[PDB]
């Protein structure tokens, strides 16, 4: 064990947004989110993509090729979050990561180490848990013989500033050509002096 | 061409619908852009929204 362990309260209803928030504030080069079923990896991964993270599901129905591209885009940096089940996460082809998140709790201690050991190229392991899930976290803590520091979810201001920076990376990727046709409308908003409008755009894209 | 100035007018549509309370949090960010005259960023911006 070389990592920080945190258990973060997160109601199953708003788990996806808690997870996104965490990813933004942490800003890992590489994150791995574990979940129980392969169907969940693809709901989560799609969700995180909606919310602006470059996320990809890793699960057992992927063809070797599909796996090879996901894991390839992972190493390279093109993809930053992998949402995986325990079984699909098996193998020696997965690069070690900065952060591991337990989107759902591991059914046993072994699964907890197998999941958690993937971090620390030690990095940070975060467990999300629900209201009637705290008994479960306490068991893991006993199985594991270790106590997970209890930490609150990120604050909406920490989150907001992190979003803004992540957005500035995205924009920077837009090729000059793609945006030269608009540089005129921007010169208008700017010179014409309208802050409210620019803040209005951000309000959407953020 | 005119294909652009069109959605550019209907962009403002959904734009004026935003509350002076919901887009408040983002005035600082918008302010930073102005301070720096980051014209390309805003161009790159609405290019992504349209």
């Amino acid at each position: 064990v070389t990592y920080e362990e945190e258990a973060v309260p997160a109601p199953v209803r708003g788990r996806l947004e808690v997870l996104s928030d965490l990813l933004y504030v942490a800003s890992p080069d590489r994150a791995m989110v574990f979940t129980r079923t392969k169907a969940e990896t693809e709901e989560i991964a799609q969700g995180l993509l909606r919310l602006g993270h470059p996320a990809q599901a890793l699960h057992g129905d992927l063809s070797q090729g599909e796996r090879e591209r996901v894991l390839g885009a992972f190493r390279q940096g093109e993809v930053r979050v992998l949402v995986a089940t325990d079984v699909a996460a098996r193998g020696l082809d997965i690069p070690q990561v900065d952060l591991v998140v337990h989107y759902r709790l591991p059914d046993r201690a072994e699964a907890y180490q197998h999941r958690s050991g993937r971090t620390g190229r030690g990095g940070r392991v975060v467990l999300l848990y629900g209201p009637r899930e705290r008994r479960d976290v306490e068991a893991l803590e006993r199985a594991v013989g270790r106590r997970f520091k209890r930490v609150n979810p990120p604050t909406p201001e920490e989150v907001l500033e992190a979003k803004w920076r992540h957005l500035l990376a995205r924009l920077a990727r837009v090729p000059e050509k793609d945006y030269r046709l608009y540089q005129d409308f921007a010169g208008r908003l700017f010179a014409e002096g309208r802050v409210e409008v620019v803040a209005a755009l951000l309000a959407l894209l953020l």
